[PDB]
């Protein structure tokens, strides 16, 4: 993938969370996520996909991933998806928006889903 | 997983798209997505995660998945993530919200991301 | 406004909430909202804007409005915005997505905002 | 309103857009918006609402507003809603997420709505 080497590695967001990812040649993202906030401790499995053949016109590389917030320690009965783009270079970034859905009853489903935004960098 | 059997199989949304998924015992979702709309043809790889040990209080099962819109036919330089919950029973559903990010220049990144909602059923 | 007469009046969503609105000739929306769910009772002031000169090509009419969830009875320290389009005709609809933000501390601001979707009709 | 004086005035976001607002004693927001990007020129009317009696526990003040992108110069057949919170003090901010809906045909309504996030400050 064009940005396989750029994406692969450890990333940090503005909350102090850690995103460890391997980008595969056929568009796969695999790794682990550790949130600094919320009903979470230690690492969670993540999986996702990226554009392995992005535009050559200076555009970012589209990607997304999912974490279900269950591991051996805790289960928050919730999943987050991040959708965004990798922007390579000296100060590389992944700029994302996310959707965090919890399991609800039907009566409470209107209130099932948080939205927010995370910016990941290779330092901090 | 509690809902492994319920989630696994073929799903259809209100647009006429087809979602084919296998739920794994350790929380994995793998399969293929075919959109009835947009800059897409044929099937795309998807991966994601679900809560394999949901609450037993009548709540839904939280899940999410990603599709990067590149296959052997087309590349839309974009990725969609779906975040939502599975609601089992006679008229099973997956109720989702989604984020579709395209690769953009920095100047156009404000306009990188669509949001919407899909409801999947086992018929239609 | 082209759709002034179509928008003006009483609307109901899938939750059983009631949206009472007057569309003005210069693009204003004014009225009251009563939620069937959440930390809400009775009516709340709403204000917003619509496109008073929409495209004549069969497109919908873009609009949005805000409710801050404070009235004489309760204060939920939160605001919802609805963004969507009016689609006129025998089975008129307003199709919306919404953002509901509560006041939070800085440490909890990641979790400040719910997202969802409401469909309003002139019956039910 | 507790934060009437803090909110009232001129605000700037990270795109270079300008938000001019008056906060009323009964929760109203009125003013004008000028976007630095997109299909927009000069000022547009905005209206919205804020929590005029926020929590006294260090939480932000919830608010939202709408702009329909029609003025005497241009009509983008679209509306944006911002939902967020005011955080007062030496480096006051309004932290928002937004939904921008354009009028579409029914076939294209899946793609009607952009999502993003704006941070407003009293300088820049
Ligand atoms: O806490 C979790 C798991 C960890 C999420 C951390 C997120 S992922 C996005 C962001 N980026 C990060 O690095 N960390 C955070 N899920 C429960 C979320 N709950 C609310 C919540 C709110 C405040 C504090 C703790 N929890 C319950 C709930 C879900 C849905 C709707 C309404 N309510
Ligand atoms: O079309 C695609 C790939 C297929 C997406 C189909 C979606 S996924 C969610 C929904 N559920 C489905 O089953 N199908 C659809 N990506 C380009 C999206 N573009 C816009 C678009 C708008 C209208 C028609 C076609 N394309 C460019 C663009 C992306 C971001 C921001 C702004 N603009
Ligand atoms: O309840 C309210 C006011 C009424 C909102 C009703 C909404 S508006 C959209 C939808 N359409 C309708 O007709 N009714 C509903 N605000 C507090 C929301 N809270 C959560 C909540 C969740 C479940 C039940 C009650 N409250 C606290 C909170 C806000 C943000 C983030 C995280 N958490
Ligand atoms: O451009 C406008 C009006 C101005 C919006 C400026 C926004 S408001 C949020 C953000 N904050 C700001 O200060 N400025 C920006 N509406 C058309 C948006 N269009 C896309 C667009 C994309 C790139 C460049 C210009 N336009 C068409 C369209 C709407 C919906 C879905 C899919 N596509």
């Amino acid at each position: 993938g064009r940005d396989e080497a750029g994406i692969t590695g450890t990333w940090y967001n503005q909350l102090g969370s850690t995103f460890i990812v391997t980008a595969g040649a056929d568009g796969a993202l695999t790794g682990t996520y550790e949130s600094a906030v919320g009903n979470a401790e230690s690492r969670y499995v993540l999986t996702g996909r990226y554009d392995s053949a992005p535009a050559t016109d200076g555009s970012g590389t589209a990607l997304g991933w999912t974490v279900a917030w269950k591991n051996n320690y805790r289960n928050a009965h919730s999943a987050t998806t991040w959708s965004g783009q990798y922007v390579g270079g000296a100060q590389a970034r992944i700029n994302t928006q996310w959707l965090l859905t919890e399991g609800t009853t039907e009566a409470n489903a209107w209130a099932s889903t948080l939205v927010g935004h995370d910016t990941f960098t290779k330092v901090k």
